């Protein structure tokens, strides 16, 4: 479960890398950064898509990119974090 | 409940990009852009309304806008994503 | 419930209002504003308190305010417009 | 619980506190000011890392931090600011 989350999330940002640095011309670790700040909807305060297919795709890509990424922070935390803390609360 | 979900989602960024390609004089697609990260709380980097009339439009509508996307993005991980990908896993 | 958690939010809200327009001068409009999109977590593209005594409000006001600031969001939407809608789905 | 989540909350944002002042030059009340912003989602308008460390570390950052900042706000309205409310509506 966690392990497919891990790879979906994975494969989405790749492909918003892969679009922002080719389309807005961004540096690959630029457009993995704005990737990631707009799926898990913190945004970025500087940039915004300046072409109208950026625009477009960015759209669609908060729709379906968005259900993914919580989904694996969720079970990241809850999964993967919760019990490396919760059993550590035992004496 | 997808389909309906689906229908006043677009149906609210439509109002929403009618409001600001009016009122704050945004090109359609920017408008759509605006409504788009406004509702699913991604923010914009660039843009704040202007006019007062654009500040309590979007006040209002970020309340009443907000739980209807989340709704969609909600169904349409769960009910349209997940499935894709759940049976995908099957062997 | 929702008239409680109306309420709780309005206060919570001329509070942030009434703060931003005295300490980092910004028009009563503009309090509001800012105040409702850093609760809601939209974010604004173009303010940021530029005095510590902001910092430090907004970081206190963020972390007791979301909450409730949803726990409206989501009976609005599930107590008050569900219905309007459910209802209205039945021929 | 409580009190877990709450010092959780404090190590990871002293995290970030020391190292955008270090990594990013930011005085130490703007990298908390940016630590807070970031993990609650609400996002800087101004401010985005500027050093390739700093942006992967905002990257790594956030899908370690958000799931532990919304678990805290989560019960801190739940289990600290509901009853408060809840038990002050007994007449
Ligand atoms: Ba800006
Ligand atoms: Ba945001
Ligand atoms: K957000
Ligand atoms: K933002
Ligand atoms: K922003």
């Amino acid at each position: 479960e966690f392990q497919v989350l891990f790879v979906l999330t994975i494969l989405t940002l790749i492909s918003g890398t892969i679009f922002y640095s080719t389309v807005e011309g961004l540096r690959p670790i630029d457009a993995l950064y704005f990737s990631v700040v707009t799926l898990t909807t913190v945004g970025d305060g500087n940039f915004s898509p300046q072409t109208d297919f950026g625009k477009i795709f960015t759209i669609l890509y908060i729709f379906i990119g968005i259900g993914l990424v919580f989904g694996f922070i969720h079970k990241l935390a809850v999964n993967v974090q919760l019990p490396s803390i919760l059993s550590n609360l035992v004496p």
